[PDB]
C-alpha cells in the first residue's frame, strides 16, 4: 500500500518526509490556498490521516483569509470556540502557550476533527508545540490494559483544573459536560485511538481516587517522548493535525514575551466505542458552536 | 441451598455464626481432635467455603500433635515451609507479627489450600490476625477494572521485600527464607477449584506484572490492594489462648498486626496442599523457578 | 505522653483502672459509671486517659439514655451543635445511622475543630458494624525526617463538600488547616488529614492525590488502629485531636444506630503555632471556639 | 550580572543565543578545537554554566582526536565508562538510543561534571536527544516538596544483552543527596535519574510514588531543550544540572554519536554533607576533581 502512497503524492506534485517514527511529517512542493484543486486536497488529507501530523513551510502569503479559505477545503470550519468569544470570531487567537496536554474540545459530542495552525507573533526562544500520537499508544498497550480501556469511559469538561484569569471566566461562562469512551474507533481511518487529556474529569464506575492514578499512567503512555513530534516555529509555518488521533501541548519556555498564533478548526462527528456506541452528553449544547460531521472511511483504510 | 447449609450443620452438631458481611464466622458445638467424624468434617468444609474463615474457641485440649491430626482430616499437610527449617519440623512455629498483607506460600506452583492456626504464647494488648475476602474484592471490581485483572499475570517470589522479635533473629529467618529462590507466574484471578468463585491472587510476594513495566507495577498493585484490604472486606479477631482458626488460602489474605510493643507472641501453624491456580480461561500458573515437589503434592479438588 | 506512677495514682485515686488495648491506641476503663455528676477529679482522671489513649471504651453502661449521655458529656466540655449543617437529625446528639465508611476526623472544614466526641450504641447488627479508629499521633511519630519536613510545612483546604448530603452541604464551608497541628492539651504533634481535605496548598491536583494516599496509608496502617465490637451498654470517646475514625459498612442491611455527643474545640496551630484560615463559612452558631488548658503532664 | 556576562562573552568573540527559557543556548564564533585561548574556554565555561546545554554547528572539522583534544581543555576526561570497556576507549561509542531519563554514571561517588557529543551517524529522521534543567526544577518546588527534598537520600546503583551484562559486570552502589549544591554555581539541584534504586528511609511503596512525582517535575516540558541532530553538530551539557534522554523514534536505522565525560567531584547535600560509598570502587574511571566557584556566582 505504501508504494500507491508515493504515486498519489507524486501525482498530487507533493513530497511527503516522515520526521518521527510514529508522528509528524514536512510536505512540500505546495503552497496552501482555498483554490486547491481536489486531487492535492485529497493527497494532503491521505497524509494527515497517516501521519497525524503535518507541517508546511514558507507560506509567507498566507493570511487569516487565505488559512480560512483552505481549511475549508478539508472540512466545516467551526466557530472559534464553543465559550471563548473575545478571541476572534472567525479564526480563534492563541496567546501565550497552551501547556497542558490536550485534545481540542474534547467536552463536547462533536469534537473537532482537525486544526490548521500557522503562527502569527513568536517569541525569540522557545514557544515549540509538541504533538502525541494516540494512536501510537493504543498499538503500544499490552493486552490487560487494552482490556480496560476498551471498557473505560470518562466524562469531559471545560471547567479543568490578571488576564488568564480573566479568560478562564470566560472559558467557563457556560457548563459542558460529555461522557466519552477512552478507546474511539477513527472514522476515516479504522484505527483505534486514546481519548483522554486534560479536560476528562473521572471515569465512569470509578472512584476518585483511582482516577487520578490510571489517568496518569494512560496519560504517561501517550505522552511518552517517542510517541511526540515537537516543532519550533519560523513564520511562515503552518500545522495541520488530526484532532482524532492525537494531544498537543504548547510550551511555555519563552518567559514574558508574546506568543500568538492563528487556529481554524474543523467539525468532526461524535466520538464512539470499540462496540460502535457513541458518547453522551450530560450537560450543554455545541449546535452554535459547529454542525456534527458526516465523515467518510479512506479507501486505503 | 440454605435448607442444604442448615441440615448439614444440623447433622453435624455445631452452629456457625456470621460475624461479617463478606468473611468471618464463629463455629460452636465441636472438639476438634484427630478422630472427628466424616460428617462433621464435610459441615466444616462447606462451613469454611461459605464464610471464608472460621474461628472455634476454648480448645484447650489442643496441642501441636493434635492439631497436626485435626488439620489432616482437611487435606494432606505440607512441610511447614518450602525454605524456612530452623522454626518447627511438623507446624510452623510463627513467632512476633506477620505485618504484611500476604496470601501464604503464592511463590509456589501449588499455593496451600487452607491453613490451621492456633495461639501458643499471647501478648497482654494487640496482636489481632485480619483476613480479607479476595473473592469480595474480585466481586466489587466495576467492569474496566475486573477486564484488566481477567488478563492479568504476576510473577511471585520468595525474595520479598519488630513484634518481640530482634533485628538480629529477623535478619538469620530471611537468610532461610530466601536459602533457595523460587519464581512462579499465576494470574491474578484465579478461579477457585471447589467452590467455582473467582478470586483475586495477589499479595506481597508479588514482584511484578507479565508485559507491564515496574512504574506501573507500583501503582496498579497499591490500587488492587487497596481493594483488597478496603474494611469492609475485613475479618479482625483477637485472640484467646483456645482459639483456632482456618481460612481457605485459596479465597483470602491475611495480616498480623505489630501492635503490642515488644511482648512475645507465638502461633503454631498447618498448611494443606493444595493446587495449582488457573485463570478464568483454565490456563494454569508457570513455574519459572524452583520446585517445591518436597514441601508439598498437588491435590485433586473435588467441586463441592 | 506515658503512663508513670503519677498516672497511676491519679487513676487509683480516682476508683479507676484503664488497661490498654493497642500499643498506640485504645484503652478500657473500669470502675466507673459515666453520669452528669461525677466528681471533678473522676472527671479529670478520664481526660487525662483519653489524652494518653486516644480513645476509651466504658462497658456495661446500660443506665445511659440520651439524656444522660448529653449530661456525662457536659462534664468534658461545651457540646456543640449535632452538626453545623444537618439539622434533621438530632437538636443535642447527632442520630448516626449507618455506617460512616471514609476516614476522617469529624468536622474538619471548620475553624473549630471539635475536641471529642462521646458516642453508644442504640441499635446494633447481628454481626459487623465494628468502629475502627487511627492514632494521628503515631503516625507523625513514625515518619522519617523527610517526610516530618515535607508535613510540617503543608497546608490543606478542608470542605464539606465531599437527601442527607444534599443538607450537609446546604451551606458551603471551607477551611486551611495545617496537616501538622500541635494538640493544645498534650503538646503532641498530630496529622490534621481525613476525607474533607480537597487539596494540598500551592501543590498541582495530580500531586494531591498522590500525596494524601501516601500520607493517609501510614495513619490508617493496621498497627495504629483499634477496632471495637459494639455491644449494647458500650460507651467510647475518643479525641478528635488526635485521631480519625471509620464506621465499617459490613453488616449487609440490618439497622445500625449510635448517638454521639461531640464537645467544642478550639482552631488548629502549626508547628509555628500560626492558626487555620477561614475561606468560606461561619460555624459560631455550631459552637464557640473552646480555651483549651495545657495538663501539666504533658 | 548580565552586562558582566554579554562582555565576557563578546570579549572572547562568542555569542551565545537562549534556545528555551530554563535550558539551552546556541553559540556561535568558535571552533572548538584543543588549541583554544584560555578566554574563550572560560567563556564557554560560563555560557555552560547559566544555560546547562550548548550547541555549536557546522564543527565539520572535528574528529575523535579533536573532541578529545578539546575536552580537555575543560576537564580531566574519564575512561569512557566505569564497566563498559569495549565500546570506545578514549571516547565512549554510544548506538542507538538511550531512552531513559537520566543524569550520567550516578551510581559512583565521583559523578562525572560534563559531557561533550557529537554525531557519526544519524538516522534520515527522528533520534533527538532532550535534556531537563533540574536547577530549574528544584526552583519551581513550592516550599512543602523543598523541605522534603532538602533531606532525601537516594541510593543509585548500575544493576538497572552482551552490553547489559558488561555494563553490571561490576556492582556499584551509592548513596547521594537527592538535592545537591553545584560546587561551581552554587545553585541547587535535584540528582535522581534511572539509576535511582531506592530512597533511604522510605519503604518500596512510597517510593515509586515519589519517585514519579519528582522526575515528572523535572521532565516537565518546559524544563526542556530537545536538538534535532545534524552532522557538525556538538553539544556540551552539566551533567550537574541536568538529566538526558535519547528518543527512540528513528525505527530500526543506525544512530551512533561519540561521547567524551570530564571528571567531576562529590556532591554534597544543602548541609555540606557528602555522598557515602555503599559498594564499588571508581578510582579506576576517574579521580576527584577540586572544583573552582564561579566569581559571576
Ligand atoms: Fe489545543
Ligand atoms: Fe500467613
Ligand atoms: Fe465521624
Ligand atoms: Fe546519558
Amino acid at each position: 500500500t505504501d508504494d500507491q502512497t508515493r504515486r498519489i503524492y507524486r501525482d498530487a506534485g507533493i513530497t511527503v518526509e516522515k520526521l518521527g517514527e510514529h508522528i509528524g511529517a514536512r510536505v512540500n512542493g505546495i503552497e496552501l490556498r482555498g483554490d486547491l484543486s481536489a486531487d492535492r486536497v485529497e493527497a494532503i488529507r491521505l497524509a494527515l490521516a497517516i501521519n497525524k501530523v503535518l507541517v508546511f513551510t514558507e507560506q509567507h502569503h498566507l493570511d487569516d483569509a487565505g488559512q480560512y479559505a483552505f481549511a475549508r477545503l478539508l472540512g466545516e470550519p467551526t466557530l472559534p470556540h464553543p465559550t471563548v468569544r473575545s478571541h476572534g470570531t472567525e479564526l480563534l487567537n492563541l496567546e501565550g502557550a497552551a501547556n497542558g496536554w490536550h485534545t481540542d474540545v474534547t467536552f463536547v459530542d462533536r469534537i473537532p476533527k482537525a486544526s490548521v495552525l500557522r503562527p502569527v507573533t513568536l517569541p525569540s526562544y522557545g514557544g515549540a508545540t509538541t504533538w502525541a500520537s494516540t494512536v501510537a499508544a493504543y498499538e503500544q498497550l499490552p493486552k490487560p490494559l487494552r482490556s480496560l480501556v476498551d471498557d473505560l469511559w470518562a466524562t469531559h469538561t471545560n471547567l479543568y483544573d490578571e488576564r488568564r484569569a480573566a479568560y478562564y471566566t470566560e472559558f467557563t461562562s457556560s457548563r459542558y459536560e460529555t461522557v466519552h469512551p477512552v478507546v474511539r474507533v477513527h472514522p476515516e481511518t479504522g484505527e483505534r485511538s486514546l481519548l483522554l487529556g486534560q479536560f476528562v474529569k473521572s471515569f465512569q464506575d470509578l472512584p476518585s481516587a483511582e482516577f487520578a492514578s490510571l489517568f496518569q499512567l494512560l496519560q504517561a503512555r501517550i505522552t511518552k517522548l517517542e510517541n511526540t513530534f515537537r516543532w519550533n516555529w519560523r513564520l511562515g509555518d503552518v500545522a495541520i493535525w488530526d484532532n482524532r488521533a492525537t494531544q498537543h501541548y504548547g510550551i511555555a519556555d519563552f518567559g514574558e514575551q508574546q506568543r500568538e498564533l492563528h487556529r481554524v478548526t474543523l467539525a468532526g462527528d461524535v466520538p464512539v466505542d470499540v462496540h460502535g456506541r457513541r458518547s453522551q452528553i450530560l450537560l450543554g449544547d455545541a449546535s452554535h458552536y459547529s454542525g456534527i460531521e458526516t465523515p467518510q472511511r479512506l479507501e486505503l483504510f
